[PDB]
């Protein structure tokens, strides 16, 4: 007779693989999206299994299933082809079917029909041939890293990568890799995030690139934890992670990352060793009255004295019984905030504190272990709020009739905590500032407050506050 | 000596942390009273009691020294301070000691003391704290607490959210010939709870409790069945358990025979499996864009049961169920799923009885054989030639009296605004009454709505 198919996608599917796929892919969605096409989910029914890709442009995820996993038959394939449904929506039935077994079937007019059971859902599909298509990748020169090491890299340096959308190249990780040996690098300007990884590559290739901090979060929640190894792929532009079943892309960020190797303080001349735990729970008590500032206290033989007090609401003191302590006496003030995300990262039992005074940066590391650094830049105290340093300071130009006037106000400045440097002419670097801003904020203020010396701070400081 | 009154004592953390957990729920964030903010604590040869409250509902709760053949607080001072509730309560969380010592030190000043942790917090004076309400506390109604909590898990969700109108936030209690009757009213739906009390055949009473109220009086309250004392006075409630009481402002107002609407009568009797027809409607519901959803079900005897949903621009579902027994007239209905799903998981059993009597009438679910428990709801009135085709209708209707110039005005051109999908009444004077709206309209927010629009 005449052929004309009753369907143009039709297969048979475990719901278990089905969600635990969808669940990945799902992470590369994001609603608010300029693109329409990319708020659906593309599948891709072949006769080898069905594979999920969903993407927001900037990240990509396709993940695969092949159609036998065993002895078990995963997915039966009755009619190859394509189609996009609503990721989200397509999320939420699949998690609720009641039912092993799922039957997708995608109608002549791209309805596509979802059974479970004696449950039917009937979906809206967009034709697969819309959907973009994943970077263009070739696998060479590319690099291994075992999983649990790679989470581990990424977990020890996420957190630290700024969320300001200032410095776009700051709110990703700078990846550089020399001599065989992967340097992973994240700061916001309050702290920095180091740590290192020996990789068995030639020594020969070069790598400096910046991974935006969520793909490498949101990788990390894809990858399971084993020792086998995650296939890595640099190029220009993107990055390439792939594992059992699981393509991952992630869009670099365009520029140069900050030099900070010349940063990292060499030397330093008090070294405290303290038990991580309680170490940890005292500082966190001491967060309790952020109303924001911790001050640390030690001295060589002696107890460590860890204290805040917040105005009119309270204070609070506690002491540790420390491990080892040598060199200068002490009395330094932090944000607690730092100090813990540094803490909650370290494995060890007992952590190592290096300090070069109090208005210098500490390191906080473990104690035979060259491979993490955690650094954090204190807060000054005088006696003219508190004041917390930039490890990347930021830059302001500025007009001639504007550039002039921040030189004439720029006592009162100093007062606010605008600590301005004036290293550019026309414009002045941003050394110091209130330690009271909100993170992730700090150039927007300080760009306001300036404004106003333009445009005309007691009562204006005051209804910010 | 003989005037200073500093307190001190050292409790151990796990019950510090219990009590001031439960009076916390009673501290207010937004008061007009400043005390308010705080805990009132207060040590005796007794124990120590901790104090929270927000005017207008007020919760004490108790750790005696002892407890049984146990040591649980040593007060070497009496004494009483109020703290800041929140900082407290955040405090003795992280307490690295089991052990926690709380003395005031001078006027102005509180610390605690657990393990090597020292924390110096503002105490004020508890005189300034205002006292509990005077309870007559005479007459009394005892409930296991088991039935209680279950009671109040049975209606509170069914109560009104629109402070509009304030009555219909609370649970309305009616007790008459040693019966308590607890009935929630809300936009679109009621619940109604019947419990048997042990009281004399005499003592009535009918008062309206916040909604808010009985919440957290469940959640402080433990898994037994131990007894529950509650008086009833003219103007507040009082929760008595084992070392812990709990205060309600009553509220004011005569509460609608909204009762009235539950028959006696259907056309349509289905009984099926609790579960699958939870699940069923949960999974119909899944439609909803999310930014309100409507479920149709469709029964006819000897034949599965059919669940649906139509959300266009999206997709559709459809759901069959086998019912353990469908009896009576054939049935299409439609009904906003939020509803009917609350009715459900606040049904024990493995099946449930929804009786019917048209697509149109408010439909009841209940457990067969049992009318301790009434679930009450109006259905989506579907119009297919209309502009709304989905229509909702209200248990309590809205009012709306404006003044003459803006009353006689819109009421030239009366059908002007009800196009949009609105329909409206005239009665009294210079005023209207809406029994209806689109299903498409905010929950909690129907009478704002219609009030901007108007």
């Amino acid at each position: 007779n005449l052929y004309f198919q009753s369907h143009m996608m039709k297969f048979t599917i475990q719901k278990d693989r089905l969600v635990e796929s969808v669940q990945d892919v799902l992470k590369a969605v994001s609603s608010r999206t300029t693109i329409p096409i990319l708020t659906g989910i593309k599948i891709v029914a072949s006769d080898d299994g069905v594979s999920f890709t969903g993407s927001d442009s900037d990240i990509s995820i396709e993940s695969f299933i092949p159609k036998e996993e065993g002895d078990k038959e995963i997915v039966t394939i009755e009619q190859p082809g394509s189609i996009v449904l609503q990721a989200r929506f397509f999320s939420e039935i699949v998690k609720k079917l009641p039912m092993a077994t799922v039957e997708i079937e995608v109608q002549n007019q791209y309805l596509t029909i979802i059974r479970s059971g004696k449950a039917e859902f009937n979906l809206n599909g967009l034709d697969a041939d819309e959907y973009p298509h994943l970077p263009q990748i070739e696998e060479h020169h590319a690099i291994q890293i075992p999983t649990d090491l790679l989470k581990n890299l990424i977990r020890q340096t996420v957190f630290a990568v700024s969320t300001s959308e200032t410095r776009p190249i700051l709110t990703g990780v700078n990846w550089k890799v020399e001599q065989s040996e992967l340097l992973c690098t994240a700061t916001d300007s309050h702290r920095l995030a180091l740590r290192k990884a020996k990789l068995d590559i030639p020594e020969d290739r070069s790598y400096n690139v910046v991974i935006p901090g969520k793909s490498l979060t949101e990788l990390s929640k894809i990858l399971d934890d084993n020792q086998e190894l995650v296939d890595i792929v640099i190029t220009e532009t993107q990055v390439l992670f792939k594992a059992k079943n699981v393509l991952f892309f992630s869009r670099l960020l365009d520029g140069n990352y900050p030099d900070t190797t010349s940063l990292i303080p060499q030397d330093s001349k008090t070294e405290i060793i303290v038990n991580t735990k309680e170490f940890l729970q005292a500082i966190d008590r001491a967060s309790l009255l952020a109303r924001n500032v911790v001050k640390l206290s030690a001295k060589p033989a002696e107890s460590i004295e860890i204290s805040s007090n917040s105005p009119e609401i309270g204070k609070v003191v506690e002491a540790i019984v420390a491990d080892q302590i040598e060199g200068e006496e002490l009395n330094i003030s932090f944000s607690p905030k730092y100090m813990l995300d540094a803490l909650k990262v370290l494995e060890g039992a007992e952590i190592r504190v290096s300090f070069t005074g109090a208005m210098r940066p500490f390191l906080i590391r473990t104690p035979n272990d060259e491979t993490i650094v955690q650094l954090i830049l204190p807060v000054r105290t005088y006696v003219e709020p508190e004041v917390q340093e930039m490890i990347v300071p930021l830059t302001f130009h500025y007009s001639t009739n504007e550039a002039l006037i921040i030189e004439q106000h720029k006592q009162e400045l100093e007062s606010v905590g605008v600590f301005l440097e004036s290293f550019g002419s026309n414009s002045y670097i941003v050394r110091c500032h209130p330690a009271w801003f909100p993170k992730g904020e700090e150039a927007e203020l300080i760009e306001e407050i300036i404004q106003q010396v333009l445009d005309s701070l007691r009562e204006e400081a005051a209804i910010m506050m």
